[PDB]
């Protein structure tokens, strides 16, 4: 109540977020300059040193953090995100060398207007989630669907659940549908397109409806919070 | 009248359309398992019965729902599609094989959720009829012309009718429009480029200023609604 | 005065617009038959007449028309389609042969539904002309100075101002714009991407913006709308 | 003062102003033909003294401009633009002569009009520097990472950071993100699409839920706006 106070005016202060955000622009330009193997074999014992240091200093960030936060830290996502982040690179030397990078992220986290920005867009996806769990459902049905047509004639494209899943998700994006996929299916399926064109169809249509529903529901909920705040004047004026 | 309510009450209660949602589930992740076919070799017997139990359940429930429903269940989309997705998995043992797949779209039609989302999506549909009208005028028409412009030099991609319209719907998702389709075409006729450009000006001009309306129209409607209640209470205070 | 009311009645009825109307979807099937060359073998000739039939009716038609609208014929955009659509399926049997189809998008013309269709659709373009003109002045800039960097060495591409501007708005799709154009011409010019990325940067930017700003501008006309309706209600009340 | 005002009123002229668009649009059809090496084998002599005459006469305009705005001239955008513009046109005879075209945009200079759509479109990007620069940081996280999952193993897509950022922009586009990246990535590392399809998400939604932020709050503002109208009214009244 004493020792804790001390240490929270200095996990509090202007300065220990400042030099955090300090540390992660420079270990930023570090990870950027670690890509070039001529860099590296000049300046790579210095590099790696600081890639150490950081993160002993971020290890001891986020400990005094847990202190003066207590259990308010682990319930908040971009502290979770901060320590899990720091966790990753703490794993000693082999994809996790490269989510270290991920700690560069911590310059989101750090940066009040870069967390309203990702909260901001974060803030569609709850309302989405049936839609999405709709489109999922939608794949995962015609995943199978393709598996089960295309599969022994064309593997690498619909061979399995995952690689039909992969493929529709790449008709999705419309990324060489026909010439890639729908015409090399027709050589052998003539009716394949009465599989995909449809696909499609529902696919963009879901999606620019999504869009429209989004902004056309956000001014509907406007026009009410107006309303009732031009009517509240006439009932008391 | 009387043994009509008892199965009323089993049709209607809540019991039964859980129990129907739980056979979805599983009979849907049984027809992923049924992709594999490690799976198959091992335990396709089991999946199999489980297949014709669930369909068996699924042809009672059915018949439950239109005693229950009488004439109401078939003037029901939602029933109507359980009914022909159902009957379809009843025809025995190519392509309907497939088509049973569709009975795990049921998800949808039992969980109110996902009928608003479908719903709510289908609505822009019959205002948008005569815009889809004059699209599939549009490229029949111009699918006629390309079958004879270009289907006896290029009678993969316009040698018919049916072909045309294929690569036209191609055309307007812009998949290798230019570099599969139109500089090919344009090797033989060098002012191709004067048929698929306007082509895709006019769709892509149609598509976009078709979601302009729907966004903007909703919302003349929303100020309009708001204008009379506000104008209401001005008129009534 | 009397002579010509007796023909106002007939161009007038609701007859002939259906019977016209009726002939359109006729040669629209038939113009589709024709496409095949094994109906055209056994039913050519009879086609052939019934389309030499149909345009003579049209010829009727139009003739009627004018000495019945007079001038106000030619100042009229439907029927100056019209006009000029039997036109050119006057002009004696190439590529006017396959203009011809032009004349089912009179379809469009004698169908009131698809006319507001049409004039909706076209209304947003006046106020679109000034971004037009300069999207198009920006494009001649960018076609003169790609052909000047690349045109030597990919001719194809870039070797004429025609073929730039062509190579542009493939690029603006977006349709292969990095693997098959810039990737190939970075292997020559490896700063050409600090080019086309600018390119696409800005034509992404101003398409985006521009349905952003019809859509907003459109808003607040009809804020503007219901606001002098609320206030002249407030006003008067 | 007196001498001052005599040119003052030259340069504020409308026949002044008419004169500069005269000659930039004059220039900018002569670019056009310098395009073509049978013009220039004709005619080159005499457009390359009209450039030198067109450039001498802008730069006489900028000096007058600048004697009679004085420190105004360098504080207003355009006229920097024409500046820098005409500078480049003034180094001696390789890109710089290429960058000369961008004396054309001098016609958006010029053309009021031109000017308020280019304001109208740049006035959205001061509010979108900070998604830009979340963007950005988005990018270079994912190419440092790029670059070290695939860089050794494919060089010209990844190889270096400067290569994973182009590609990165490539998968943004969806420009043959899938045939021609990660399906060649997934053939050496089979989880390539845990990392691409994420990436895609991202920046997809991003854009999107920009395009709907700029829209939604733009109406919000013109929802206030009109509110506190309706309400003084109400207030007044
Ligand atoms: C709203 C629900 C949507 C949820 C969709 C979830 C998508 C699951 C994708 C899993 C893909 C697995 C990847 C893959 O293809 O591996 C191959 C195996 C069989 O290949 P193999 O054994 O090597 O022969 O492939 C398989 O056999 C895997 C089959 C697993 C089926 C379980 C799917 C979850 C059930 C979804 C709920 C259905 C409700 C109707
Ligand atoms: C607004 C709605 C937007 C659309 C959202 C719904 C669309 C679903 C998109 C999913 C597309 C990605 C699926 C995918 O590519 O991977 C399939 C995996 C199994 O892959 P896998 O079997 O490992 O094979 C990949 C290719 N290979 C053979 C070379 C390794 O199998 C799976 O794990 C299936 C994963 C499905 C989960 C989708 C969750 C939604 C994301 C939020
Ligand atoms: C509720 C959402 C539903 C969305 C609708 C999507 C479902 C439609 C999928 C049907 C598309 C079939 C595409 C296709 O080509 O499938 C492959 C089969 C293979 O047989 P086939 O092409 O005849 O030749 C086999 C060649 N061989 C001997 C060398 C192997 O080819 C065929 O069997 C062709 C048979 C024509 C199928 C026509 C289906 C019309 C729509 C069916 C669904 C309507 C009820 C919803
Ligand atoms: C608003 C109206 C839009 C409706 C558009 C309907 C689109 C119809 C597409 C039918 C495509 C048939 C597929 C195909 O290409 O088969 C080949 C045959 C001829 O080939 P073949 O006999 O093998 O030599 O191809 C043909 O010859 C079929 C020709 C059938 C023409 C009938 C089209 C419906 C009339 C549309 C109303 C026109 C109003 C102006
Ligand atoms: C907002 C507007 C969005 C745009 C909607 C209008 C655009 C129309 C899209 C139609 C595109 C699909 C047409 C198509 O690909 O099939 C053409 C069929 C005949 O095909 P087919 O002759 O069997 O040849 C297919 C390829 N092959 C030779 C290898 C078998 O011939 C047909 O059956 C023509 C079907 C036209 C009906 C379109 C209905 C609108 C969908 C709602
Ligand atoms: C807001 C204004 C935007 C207007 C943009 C108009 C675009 C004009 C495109 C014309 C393209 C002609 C097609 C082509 O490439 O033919 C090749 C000839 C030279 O090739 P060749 O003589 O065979 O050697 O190519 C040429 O040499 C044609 C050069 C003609 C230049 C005239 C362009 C109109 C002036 C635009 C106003 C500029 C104001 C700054
Ligand atoms: C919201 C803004 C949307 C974007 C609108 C502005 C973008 C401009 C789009 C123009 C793209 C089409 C230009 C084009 O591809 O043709 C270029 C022509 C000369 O072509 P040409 O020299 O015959 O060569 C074509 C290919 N070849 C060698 C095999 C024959 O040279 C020309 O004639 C230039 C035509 C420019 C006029 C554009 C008018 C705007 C359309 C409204
Ligand atoms: C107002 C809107 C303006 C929009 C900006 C768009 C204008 C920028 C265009 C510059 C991009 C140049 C792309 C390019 O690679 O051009 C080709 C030249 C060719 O020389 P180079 O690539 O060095 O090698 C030639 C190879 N050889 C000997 C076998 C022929 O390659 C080079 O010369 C490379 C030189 C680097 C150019 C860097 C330009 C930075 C921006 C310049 C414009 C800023 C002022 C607005
Ligand atoms: C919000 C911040 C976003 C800013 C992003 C800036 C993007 C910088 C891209 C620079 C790309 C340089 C082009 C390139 O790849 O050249 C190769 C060299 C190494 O190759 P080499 O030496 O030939 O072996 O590549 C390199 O080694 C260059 C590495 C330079 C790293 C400096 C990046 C700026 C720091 C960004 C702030 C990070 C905050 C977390
Ligand atoms: C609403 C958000 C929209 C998305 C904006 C954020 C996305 C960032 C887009 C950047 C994409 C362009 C980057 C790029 O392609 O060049 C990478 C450069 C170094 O290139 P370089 O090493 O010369 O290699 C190019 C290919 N090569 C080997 C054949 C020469 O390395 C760099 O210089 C990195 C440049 C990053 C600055 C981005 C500034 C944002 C634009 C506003
Ligand atoms: C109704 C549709 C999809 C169809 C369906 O029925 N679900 C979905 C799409 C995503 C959801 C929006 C976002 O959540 C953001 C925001 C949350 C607020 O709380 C209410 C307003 C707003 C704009 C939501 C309304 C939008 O329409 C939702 C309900
Ligand atoms: C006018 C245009 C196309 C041009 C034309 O004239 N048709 C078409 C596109 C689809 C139609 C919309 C949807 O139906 C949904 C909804 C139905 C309501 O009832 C009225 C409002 C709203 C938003 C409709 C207005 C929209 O604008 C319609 C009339
Ligand atoms: C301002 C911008 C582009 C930037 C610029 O300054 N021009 C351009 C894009 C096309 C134009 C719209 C359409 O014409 C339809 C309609 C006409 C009405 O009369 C006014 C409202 C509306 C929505 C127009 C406003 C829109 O914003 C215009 C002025
Ligand atoms: C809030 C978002 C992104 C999320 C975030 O939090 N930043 C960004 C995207 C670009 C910005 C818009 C433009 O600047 C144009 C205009 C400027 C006015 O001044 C306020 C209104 C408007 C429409 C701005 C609101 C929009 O929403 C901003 C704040």
């Amino acid at each position: 109540s004493h020792m804790y106070l001390r240490i929270t005016n200095i996990v509090e202060s202007s300065f220990f977020t400042k030099f955090i955000i300090y540390l992660i622009v420079l270990n930023g330009i570090t990870m950027g300059l670690e890509t070039s193997k001529t860099f590296m074999q000049s300046f790579g014992v210095y590099t790696t040193l600081f890639n150490q240091i950081v993160i002993t200093i971020f290890t001891i960030e986020i400990i005094l953090r847990i202190y003066v936060h207590r259990i308010s830290f682990f319930k908040d996502p971009w502290s979770l995100f901060d320590f899990f982040v720091v966790a990753i690179s703490l794993v000693p030397t082999e994809i996790l060398r490269v989510l270290r990078v991920l700690r560069l992220f911590r310059l989101v986290t750090a940066v009040p207007q870069m967390r309203k920005i990702v909260s901001a867009l974060i803030s569609v996806i709850p309302g989405m989630l049936s839609v999405i769990a709709l489109m999922t459902l939608f794949f995962y049905i015609f995943a199978i669907m393709a598996t089960q047509l295309f599969g022994e004639r064309f593997p690498e494209w619909f061979g399995t659940l995952g690689e039909s899943f992969y493929t529709l998700f790449q008709v999705m994006t419309l990324e060489s549908w026909s010439m890639g996929i729908v015409r090399p299916l027709m050589e052998v399926y003539p009716y394949a397109w009465v599989f995909f064109i449809p696909f499609i169809f529902v696919v963009v249509f879901v999606m620019i409806n999504l869009v429209v529903a989004i902004i056309v529901d956000a001014m509907a909920i406007l026009n009410q919070k107006e309303e009732q705040h031009i009517i509240d004047e006439v009932q008391s004026h």
